[PDB]
DNA sequence: TAACAGTGGCCTTATTAAATGACTTCTCCATGATCTAC
């Protein structure tokens, strides 16, 4: 079998807001599989979200990012008038600083060719042939990606904080997100285990599937 | 050519170590019952 594609990721600032965190911008410690899947789709310029269902992703944290809060005058659709003062509310948003991680992409379960792994490999091979819009970001549109590159299993050859699918884990990261409400959002429970493995364990792989 | 290279005694006594008053002001609500227009 083809070795799973490894994508080194370095982001200066990242906000993985929680699904139920609407009054305050609480963030996940680790990028959810849904956010990484959306980032990869943006990287290959794929607008359709159902195109690459079945891809498996594994995330290894190269360091523990620090959590910080920033005030923000975020807008909302509360009043019909755009200039009404009710449309602006001040609330906190939690950000993560200096996020470095390695992403494993495995595309054995995809039924549509070419697979997401092949598309990412081709995009990195010939960047001038990639047809996409906007700037690559992880989280919010203003949180641009500093370094995204093809790496090996030992890019830093140090110690890795894996995200293991544990039913007793603390984090509840979604592998599918319903942006309207929460009906179609699908969750999985993870834990961050400090391990010196250079390849993801079996429980570290998360398959992105439709809620159906 | 020589032998000395200071013998003393002191090394601050007082007194006062802050007196005032202020210790953010506004605004941006969320949600459901009801009114109302299509």
């Amino acid at each position: 079998m083809i070795a799973p594609l490894i994508l080194y990721l370095d982001v200066p600032f990242t906000t993985f807001r929680e699904s139920h965190a609407r009054e305050m911008g609480k963030t996940y410690p680790v990028p959810p599989p849904a956010t990484v899947y959306g980032m990869l789709l943006s990287l290959v310029g794929e607008t359709n979200v159902y195109r690459h269902c079945g891809v498996e992703l594994a995330i290894a944290m190269l360091s523990s990012p620090k959590k910080s809060r920033i005030l923000r005058q975020m807008r909302r659709f509360k009043n019909a008038d755009f200039s009404h003062p009710e449309n602006v509310i001040p609330c906190y948003q939690e950000i993560l600083s200096n996020l470095k991680c390695l992403i494993w992409v495995r595309s054995d379960e995809e039924k549509i060719q070419p697979s997401l792994r092949e598309r990412i490999q081709l995009a990195f091979d010939h960047p001038e042939l990639v047809r996409r819009f906007g700037c690559l970001f992880l989280g919010e549109s203003d949180q641009l990606i500093k370094t995204i590159k093809l790496a090996r299993e030992d890019y830093l050859e140090g110690v890795r904080q894996w995200a293991i699918r544990d039913n007793r884990g603390r984090l509840t990261l979604p592998y599918w997100v319903d942006h309207v409400g929460s009906r179609n959002t699908r969750f999985l429970r993870y834990r961050i285990e400090e391990m010196d493995r250079l390849s993801p364990p079996d429980l570290a792989w998360t398959m992105v599937q439709s809620p159906i």
